RNA sequence: AGAAAUAACUUUGCAAGGAGAGCCAAAGCUAAGACCCCCGAAACCAGACGAGCUACCUAAGAACAGCUAAAAGAGCACACCCGU
């Protein structure tokens, strides 16, 4: 074919080599830095914050 | 001191079928990737431990000079007790 020879002049492949194909591994978000975490997304003080707002639904 | 599903989005496989039984399917299925904090009440209920402090009670013991007065929750006043 046309990339079967273009192995050929590349390096031999091994586990030093591999990749995700792009797009697919998206990357980490934690509450670190000025940006993610300052109060880490959660807002002002209010039970949305707490962790502590009512059921689904309600 | 940011743990995780329901969908969605991205990238792969296979595609009227996907999945290594059960599930979904009028382009969908299978897989992966991403997203949900820490400290703090007064309390409640259950089972234990406490009356060597203090409140009261029981058994058997102990103390209360001297003076005045004689059988009195008597007067002055030590030990003793209290704490204006
Ligand atoms: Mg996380
Ligand atoms: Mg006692």
């Amino acid at each position: 074919a046309r990339a079967l020879d273009l192995l050929r002049g590349l390096p031999r492949v091994s586990l030093a080599n591999l990749k995700p194909n792009p797009g697919s591994k998206k990357p980490e978000r934690r509450p670190r830095g000025r940006r993610r975490g300052r109060k880490c997304g959660r807002g002002h003080k209010g039970e949305r914050q707490r962790g502590t707002r009512p059921r689904l639904g309600f």
